């Protein structure tokens, strides 16, 4: 298995996004993937 830091919003996120939290950004605590990890992910340049 493999659970991931992420919260059920965070999740939805990345489910319209596109994205997958499980490579996301975490920088909540204890590696927690957030709002704003995800828009990292997805931005930067």
């Amino acid at each position: 298995n493999r659970r991931v830091i992420a919260m059920p919003s965070v999740r939805k996120y990345a489910r319209e996004k596109g994205v997958d939290i499980r490579l996301v950004q975490g920088t909540g605590k204890n590696g927690r993937v957030l709002k704003e990890d995800i828009d990292a992910f997805l931005a930067g340049g």
